């Protein structure tokens, strides 16, 4: 069901 | 169901 | 049902 | 149901 | 007065 | 006020 | 003030 | 104000 | 100087 | 100096 | 000078 | 100076 | 002088 | 001089 | 002088 | 002087 | 059948 | 049949 | 049958 | 039958 | 006729953190 | 017959962090 | 005949990070 | 006959990071 | 500081003398 | 910080002597 | 920051004699 | 940083006398 | 059914 | 069946 | 069924 | 079946 | 000066 | 000075 | 000065 | 000045 | 037929 | 048909 | 036949 | 037919 | 006076 | 005086 | 004096 | 006084 | 006739 | 007529 | 007629 | 007439 996976800086 | 995971800094 | 973890600093 | 768990500092 | 809401279920 | 809001389910 | 939402399922 | 949304399913 | 990890909601 | 994690919620 | 990682939501 | 990895929403 | 941060799971 | 945060799960 | 962040999962 | 961040996963 | 988390030095 | 997530030094 | 992540040194 | 991510040194 | 000898002992760890 | 030896313990470490 | 020898432990480290 | 020897232990490390 | 730790052991054998 | 660790074990060793 | 390891084993040794 | 490692084992040795 | 003799100095 | 002298010195 | 004379010094 | 003889010095 | 003989198994 | 028979195994 | 007979194995 | 016989197997 | 090891000085 | 080891000094 | 080792000083 | 191994001195 | 050792089987 | 050793089996 | 060893086997 | 030693067999 | 003189120092 | 002379100094 | 001198000094 | 002499300084 969807693996989403944000890395922001 | 989904597994989101987020790092931002 | 979803895991959704967060870091954010 | 969901575990969600938050860092943030 | 901004309505801030979260939900961590 | 913008109405911040967040779900994590 | 803009409705800033986010969902993470 | 501008709505930003964001949904991570 | 210093680190300043803010996070304003 | 010092660092400083204030968390405006 | 320092390191700063604010996160306005 | 000093690295600065601000995150306006 | 010394700063140090460190985070796993 | 010697300032450290360490945290793992 | 010395700061550092290290993160990993 | 020291600054890095190092992420992985 | 869940989730797990382990950290071993 | 779940998920996991190990840091092993 | 589900997602796995790891970090061994 | 899932996704995995694996750093080994 | 069966030798069984195990360490499986979790790690031996020294620290520093300051 | 058997002997069997193991040592599957988890890795020895000396950190420094400050 | 079944002699069996293991170490599948994992690494040994030295850290330093400041 | 049967000898079995392993080393399948995860690398060694030394870091530094500052 | 003085971290010492020591594993001067004297060895593990296991025998089998059939 | 003199972190120290010494492994000088006398070595694991299985024999068989049929 | 002086990081010692030392692994001087006398070695894993695993000897048959039929 | 003194970061050392040594590894100066007498080496894994499996014989067989048949 | 054999026969062991072992010396060791 | 066999026979093992083992002399070492 | 052999014999074995080892000898070592 | 064999004999072995092992000097070794 | 000293006969040794010193067997480590 | 000294005769030493030194087997380690 | 000095008869030395060491094996290694 | 010694006789030295050394076997590393 | 019997390991005989007769010494006759 | 014996390992016969005599001696007849 | 035996493995005969007789000496006859 | 015995590996036969005596000495005569 | 010296020393002396004899394995005579 | 001296040392001396025989294995004359 | 000095020193000896045999092997007359 | 020197040294000597024999492998006869 | 038999003279046997054994004779260890 | 055995003449035996065996001396180990 | 045996004269069998052995000296191993 | 056997004469032997054996010297093993």
């Amino acid at each position: 069901g969807g693996k989403v996976q944000i890395i922001n800086k």
